[PDB]
């Protein structure tokens, strides 16, 4: 209906797939080559299932940051026989707030669902499922079970993956572009 929901449509449309795993049906967001993001508490194996495909793991890493602190992704190499489009160049370098964001979630339960969570504050740590974890952003839509994975954007940006709520505000792991430097 907007630039916001505009942009968030181009990502979903040609960037995410539907993993599932030994927990279930995920959002997922590929970033570039063979290279994808999804929640750490998706607990990936040896083997996924992408857009229903049975799919090896070439590899999987649940990041952490120097305080050796969870940042609940967990960034998956899939042996996919197709490259996503590079979009690198829409992740911030720096953590940071933002205004009019756009949570977008792609399973199918709920296919091309868009919803306008708004202002995002930079809340920085989160006991998340009695886990500590940094960088977390805060917005306050009361958000809901399969929009794991969703991925959180502005007008140019691609900031985060929804990685869970309290029935008021929803969570999301921030994605920064030193994440992906290969
Ligand atoms: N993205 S936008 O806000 O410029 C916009 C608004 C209304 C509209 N109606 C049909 S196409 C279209 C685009």
């Amino acid at each position: 209906m907007g630039p916001g929901f505009d942009f968030a449509q181009a990502i979903m449309k040609k960037n995410t797939v539907i993993a599932r795993t030994e927990k279930g049906e995920f959002t997922m967001l590929g970033v570039y080559d063979r290279v994808a993001v999804i929640p750490t508490h998706a607990s990936v194996g040896e083997i996924i299932y992408i857009n229903d495909v049975e799919t090896r793991v070439l590899d999987a890493c649940a990041l952490r940051d120097l305080t050796d602190t969870n940042l609940e992704i967990t960034i998956v190499k899939l042996d996919r026989n197709q490259k996503f489009r590079d979009i690198r160049h829409f992740l911030p370098r720096c953590e940071d707030d933002y205004n009019d964001a756009v949570l977008s979630v792609h399973t199918s339960k709920f296919p091309n669902m868009y919803i306008p969570v708004g202002q995002v504050t930079n809340y920085g740590f989160l006991n998340l499922g009695g886990t500590p974890t940094h960088r977390i952003l805060m917005y306050n839509f009361p958000t809901r079970a399969g929009q794991c994975g969703g991925v959180v954007t502005t007008t140019g940006k691609v900031i985060g993956i929804h990685v869970g709520g309290n029935g008021a505000q929803g969570f999301a792991a921030m994605l920064l572009h030193s994440y992906f430097t290969d």
